[PDB]
């Protein structure tokens, strides 16, 4: 089965970490495909500009809700609102991560914990909230992970710990979904370096892997989830 | 080259989740090799019985401290008290896990969180507490993981997630330590099914893998840590 931009046409999609970076690109991509979108992040400010340009790009719905994925109660409640706003859910793109930077690990448990809460725990919380709505549509769950979630790299240990956990968790749930009756697919994205603002600043003179375009990456994620692909790897050509 | 039971002789070792199972087996092995051991777990009474049989087995020191790795403060203070008792640390064997059982995941976020806290966070917290003592001894860290910490399996999703995190974190810290000046080794153990009491009860009649012996396991872990092996795989002869 080939991808067709129409596969997204009209679908009800949720995109977290959408105020910037790859998250925003997907929201615009989803708008250009005429989908319903609910974007979330902390920047109330930036989200509104993203919603508006989403309408201009052709989104069917284009709403936003702001709040921190540090608060599990928000993540839970947000999926309810987003489902109410759209009257259902087809696809849940889990993409937000707490800010991290390249640093040797010394004793920053605080970062290790916050990283695990925002990068891993909240995804499960959002997944638990979205599962019923997703079951009613035979929908899709999209987990945006990193190449550091498959291979441990120095200077990103805590972040790496969180992106592994997603692998362990969502890769098992996928197996349970199989012998259960759950028709919700789970696409895990293993991205290399992507030329987003925050990323490129963070790696500035440390190590160059030839980042790949955030526009093309954002689509390649959307493409995989549409095709119910088990996982997606963006520019392995660069590995 | 080969392991020699003396390599642990006199060494000051910590074993968590040592109140039973593979954790207890490691403490007894360590005493038989005549090392100093400080075991921790929640079971005050059971721990006392383990220290006693360790003295009998020939351990040099053989003490205990009781408490739950749910309280991050305890873990932090535990390594402090444990280092005073032995006057240093040579090897830190992280072995405890929160109770888990075969269950499809539905909405037990509570278990996901407790699993990450006990099976993963406390290990970092303990690792942080011991690094000075371990640097001062060019020591070793042993993280006891599962075949589920490398392959996703149904019914163990929360547990599996926690064991993946251990790999990602310690596998980087190992590489970080490589380019820093840190001579502390990190041994990751990927065990298959091991015939401990709780595991066999928890898997009974559901899963049919060839259980492997806890005595040989507990040793095969220690051998790995003694030789500063990056990781150890126990009875891979049972899976393929
Ligand atoms: N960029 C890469 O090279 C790369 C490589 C591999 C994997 N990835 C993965 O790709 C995803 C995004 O990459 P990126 O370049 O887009 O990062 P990014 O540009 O910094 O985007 C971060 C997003 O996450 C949100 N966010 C941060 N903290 C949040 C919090 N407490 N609560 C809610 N939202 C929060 C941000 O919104 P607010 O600031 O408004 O809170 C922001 O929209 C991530 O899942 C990453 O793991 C990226
Ligand atoms: N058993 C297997 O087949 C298998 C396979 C792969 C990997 N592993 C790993 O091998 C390690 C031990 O395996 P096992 O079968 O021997 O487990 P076990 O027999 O049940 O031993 C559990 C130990 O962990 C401690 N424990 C439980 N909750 C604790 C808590 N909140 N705080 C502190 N300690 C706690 C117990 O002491 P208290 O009850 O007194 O608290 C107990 O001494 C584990 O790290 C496991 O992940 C095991
Ligand atoms: C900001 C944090 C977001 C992020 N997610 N993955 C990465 C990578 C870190 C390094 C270098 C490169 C490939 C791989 C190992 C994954 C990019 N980053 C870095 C940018
Ligand atoms: C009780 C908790 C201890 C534990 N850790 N990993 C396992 C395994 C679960 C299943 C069957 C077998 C191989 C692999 C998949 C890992 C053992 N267990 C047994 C269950």
């Amino acid at each position: 089965e080939e991808f067709r931009p129409e596969m997204l046409q009209g679908k009800k999609v949720i995109v977290t970490g959408a105020s910037k970076g790859i998250g925003r690109e997907m929201a615009y991509h989803l708008a250009k495909m005429g989908a319903h979108v609910v974007v979330t992040a902390r920047s109330k400010e930036t989200l509104q500009k993203v919603v508006s340009h989403c309408l201009e790009l052709g989104a069917a719905s284009a709403h936003y809700i702001a709040g921190t994925m540090e608060d599990m109660t928000f993540a839970e409640q947000f999926v309810a609102q987003a489902g109410k706003l759209m009257g259902g859910l087809d696809m849940l793109i889990l993409n937000h991560i707490t800010n991290t930077s390249l640093n040797l690990f010394h004793d920053d448990i605080h970062h290790v914990r916050k990283s695990m809460e925002v990068n891993f725990l909240s995804y499960v919380v959002l997944t638990v909230a979205a599962l019923p709505m997703l079951k009613q549509s035979n929908g899709s769950i999209v987990v945006v992970s990193s190449l550091a979630g498959k291979v441990a790299y120095p200077m990103v240990a805590a972040y790496s710990a969180s992106k592994f956990a997603l692998d362990g968790f969502f890769s098992s749930i996928r197996k349970e979904y199989s012998v259960s009756r759950v028709n919700v697919s789970i696409t895990l994205c293993v991205l290399g370096l992507i030329d987003t603002e925050t990323a490129m600043k963070a790696v500035s003179g440390i190590v160059h892997m030839q980042a790949a375009p955030k526009e093309e990456c954002a689509l390649e994620i959307i493409k995989g989830g549409a095709l119910r692909q088990e996982e997606v790897y963006y520019d392995s050509s660069l590995w």
